[PDB]
C-alpha cells in the first residue's frame, strides 16, 4: 500500500463526501472537510476530492499518485487549483484540492453572453474590465507554473476554474489540437512557449465569451492552414491592443512569443487603464 505523508494526511472521517462533480484519471466529488485547518478544528470547508473509478487500472493509480506528488512540489499559488490534503491509509486514495463553485471558464463565459447563450439559467453581464482581469489572473497562474518549470500542455478556458469569489484557477497542470502550438502539433515539442500559444487561444475564448476557435475548420486541415500563416480574426468586441497580444502569442517562431512574465506585465497595465464602465 501507499506510504503516509503527515504534511498532507487528513483522517478519513474528517471528510464528508458529497455530490458527484463528474469525471476529472478518475472521478471528482464535492465534499466537506472538518478542521482542515488544525488550528480551527470545528470549521467545515468545501473541497473537491479525487478518487479512482471502480473499473480502474494500475496505470490509473500510479498516475493519480504522480499527480498528487507533483502538486506537492509545485507549491501554492492563488491562481492555480491547490492541494489541500489526502486520505491515503484507511482505504481508497483521496486527493483533496480547492473547490471552484462556479465551474470552468468556458461555461462561465458562455452563460454570461447576452440574448448564442445555450444556458436556460443565464447570469449577469461581465464588464470589459472583468474580461481583462480574468486574462490577467490566468496569466499570473501560468507565470507561476512556468517559474516552477511546469509545462501545462493543455491550457484552455475549459481548464480554468472559477471560485465563488470569481478568482480564476488553472486546472490539471500536473498531468484540443485547436489550442496547440504548431511545433506541439507537428513534432510533439511542448515548451513554455507553446503554452504561450495556448494562452493566445484562451485570450480569444475570453473575448468571444467562450467561442469555439476556428469554427468549421477540420482538424486535419488546421496544421497546413497554420503553416500557411492562418490566424483567427479579431473577435467582434475586442480592442486592437488585445488582439495584437493574441497575435504575438501565435508567433510562428517560438522564441519570438512573449513570456508569461511579460504578458502579466502588459495585462496588469491594460487592466489599470480599463475602467469599470467601458
Amino acid at each position: 500500500e501507499l506510504p503516509e505523508d503527515p504534511r498532507w494526511e487528513l483522517p478519513r472521517d474528517r471528510l464528508v463526501l458529497g455530490k458527484p462533480l463528474g469525471e476529472g484519471f478518475g472521478q471528482v466529488v464535492l465534499a466537506e472537510a472538518i478542521g482542515l485547518d488544525k488550528d480551527k478544528p470545528n470549521r467545515v470547508t468545501k473541497v473537491a476530492v479525487k478518487m479512482l473509478k471502480s473499473d480502474a487500472t494500475e496505470k490509473d493509480l500510479s498516475d493519480l499518485i504522480s499527480e498528487m506528488e507533483m502538486m506537492k512540489m509545485i507549491g501554492k499559488h492563488k491562481n492555480i487549483i491547490n492541494l489541500l490534503g489526502a486520505c491515503t491509509q484507511d482505504g481508497p486514495l483521496y486527493v483533496i484540492v480547492e473547490y471552484a463553485s462556479k465551474g470552468n471558464l468556458r461555461e462561465y463565459l458562455q452563460a454570461r453572453r447576452p440574448p448564442y447563450n445555450p444556458s436556460h439559467n443565464p447570469e449577469e453581464q461581465l464588464s470589459s474590465k472583468d474580461l481583462v482581469s480574468c486574462a490577467y489572473q490566468v496569466a499570473r497562474g501560468m507565470e507561476y507554473l512556468a517559474s516552477k518549470k511546469c509545462i501545462h500542455r493543455d491550457l484552455a478556458a475549459r481548464n480554468v476554474l472559477v471560485t465563488e469569489d470569481n478568482v480564476m484557477k488553472i486546472a490539471d497542470f500536473g498531468l484540443p489540437v485547436k489550442w496547440m502550438a504548431p511545433e506541439a502539433l507537428f513534432d510533439r515539442i511542448y515548451t513554455h512557449q507553446s503554452d504561450v500559444w495556448s494562452f493566445g487561444v484562451l485570450l480569444w475564448e475570453i473575448f468571444t465569451l467562450g467561442g469555439s476557435p476556428y469554427p468549421g475548420v477540420p482538424v486535419e486541415e488546421l496544421f497546413k492552414l497554420l503553416k500557411e500563416g492562418h490566424r483567427m480574426d479579431k473577435p467582434s468586441n475586442c480592442t486592437n491592443e488585445l488582439y495584437m497580444m493574441m497575435r504575438d502569442c501565435w508567433h510562428a517562431v517560438p522564441s519570438q512569443r512573449p513570456t508569461f512574465k511579460q504578458l502579466v506585465e502588459d495585462l496588469d497595465r491594460i487592466v489599470a487603464l480599463t475602467s469599470n464602465q467601458e
